[PDB]
């Protein structure tokens, strides 16, 4: 019970990776996400309480931790496909905001937008900072964690075509990660066995599964709203398998339509005027080569008006059957009061 | 410019509370609405750096507004008393108590209850997280799990065995800050023992009421949003007699930008409701008091001035679909975010 599953993007709790990208990122200590979104060597940027724990599984399950694990080359591309209207093989290429400073990647997405290359621009916390929508007096700010710019020109002045937005989901875990992180720590430095794994999975306490769902919703169902209009080609949200199972409580477990498409969607889609997204991602994929990547496992069309249905109306009726947990919460009530009894 | 407005339940900001019970419950260190609930006197629960500090007063560009922050701050008989026959369906005149469900080890008030409900008294029981624990409806294989803040059980009998028949669910909202209470709690605590004389208002209270960050205004709707809905979905159904939301005027005003503005109705009683809610099946309540109103009652009374019977299918509406359409505004903040974009970009622009 409860284990880190990856160390600074390399697998080694179920499987224990030590290829030479595995051996160098482990000792220098680098997310290897972020150094190649960005171009130059940079750190996992938490705290050295937990510091290379970018994945974590438990009873089994992988979770989600640190949210620039999710920049993912194979996955941003796919993602960015389905929120803007891109089809399977068009160009796409994806920069990062810090990264337009240099000249070399500005010579190539200007040679890119002539021959007609989807050119996407992110922007990220850690990356070129995130972006939000300005206040109003009938709606209210939102922050993005990723943003993806449909870039058209870069030499008169920089114009974007279209917008897309995208949320990671990162899971938090009650206690602490220090004695883990700590005991794995002087096993690095200088000098697999069930021994030793043992003292690096005996430390922190499960998942705060509580809010998995409560959190998300509202921004979830406002952000989908906005995604089909005015310049916002779409609206997507990134979570591991892990998290869909939960979230398939908080919606009544629905039955996805298999389009004919690799495509599923929540309720129909026929004539949808928005463009949400949900996108369920395999932590572990059949491969293991290098980092695991990010591979699409569900790709789920989202119809807003049945994910509030679902979420809001569906969900409670079951809480409300005649045997259901609010018939029954009486007996909770009354039971308490006898703990009291003399 | 952010001070503590309320110390140990008396205020301290805008006019000093001097009275009998201010300078007792202070010096003694008592949150009174605990002890008002036990019968056995009782401290703020809060930690030694947030202390008796049970209310915060900010800026907020103008006006300047109370924030609750000590949700045992939200212990008022006459609140819940107001709020429970709105939940209950209890006319304004019918007689009630209210029991806190560690009370029930003492015989002398199970003997009271007894009496009552012989007398056909209405009997309330609830349950608050340091009172009698919280309660948690079960999750089920379609159905998350809910706590809530206050649960009121409506006593049947009490002799042979505890019985209910219905039961209401109130819900408090309570605002979070930004960094440590403990500057302001530790001046003010050196001044209450070690200096008699209340007199410290200018260089002294304001002081030891600054070093203090603003209220976290980010979460205010988003974090209570589905935890409402849901809850409000149960509402008139299945022995839950109905739900509602303790929140400030302060949150509320912000609560309405959450909602696009809408206009309440207005129905013959003092209650508003938030759209047409003459054949409503819930039983969905917010309760909006004033934290100050105008009177110099020692703690002071959070009257519900505003009473608003909900529907669940206008509250969805207006949140849900309302609210991004105002967002999605001919010039509205959708259309202008792509400036945004464009000008970080050059922030990352080559110089020189
Ligand atoms: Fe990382
Ligand atoms: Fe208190």
């Amino acid at each position: 019970a409860n284990f880190i599953a990856e160390f600074f993007g390399h697998r080694v709790y179920p499987e224990v990776v030590s290829t030479e990208a595995a051996r160098n990122d482990q000792a220098t200590g680098t997310c290897p996400f972020l150094t190649a979104a960005k171009l130059v060597e940079t750190s996992c940027v938490k705290a050295e309480t937990s510091r290379g724990v970018c994945v974590v599984n438990t009873a089994r399950y992988d979770w989600l931790v640190c949210p620039n694990r999710a920049l993912d080359p194979l996955f941003m591309s796919a993602a960015s496909r389905k929120l803007f209207g891109y089809g399977p093989t068009e160009p796409l290429q994806f920069i990062a905001a810090p990264t337009l400073a240099d000249q070399a990647v500005r010579d190539g997405i200007r040679e890119w937008l002539d021959r007609g290359v989807h050119v996407v621009a992110y922007f990220q916390e850690k990356l070129g900072g995130e972006l939000s929508i300005s206040k109003t007096d009938s709606s209210p700010e939102f922050s993005f964690d990723w943003t993806l710019a449909e870039v058209e020109s870069i030499y008169p002045v920089p114009k974007i075509k279209r917008y897309g937005v995208l949320e990671i989901q990162t899971m938090d875990f009650h206690g602490s990660y220090k004695h883990a992180v700590g005991a794995i720590d002087i096993a690095l430095v200088e000098g697999p066995t069930p021994a030793g794994r043992a003292a690096l999975s005996k430390k922190m306490e499960g998942p705060n599964l509580s809010n998995v769902f409560k959190r998300t919703f509202y921004q979830m169902a406002y952000k989908f709203a906005l995604s089909g209009h005015q310049r916002c080609a779409g609206t997507g949200f990134a979570i591991p398998q892990s998290v869909w199972k939960s979230w398939l409580r908080h919606l009544a477990n629905p039955t996805l339509i298999d389009n004919g498409d690799g495509t599923f969607s929540l309720g129909d889609t026929r004539n949808d005027s928005e463009n949400a997204w949900i996108f369920v991602f395999e932590l572990d994929p059949d491969t293991d080569a290098s980092p695991r990547p990010l591979a699409p496992h569900l790709e789920i069309r989202v119809n807003v008006d049945t994910l509030i249905d679902l979420a809001l109306r569906e969900s409670p009726r079951a809480a409300l059957g005649p045997s259901g947990p609010v018939a029954t919460f009486t007996d909770k009530v009354e039971a308490r009061m006898l703990r009291f009894w003399p």
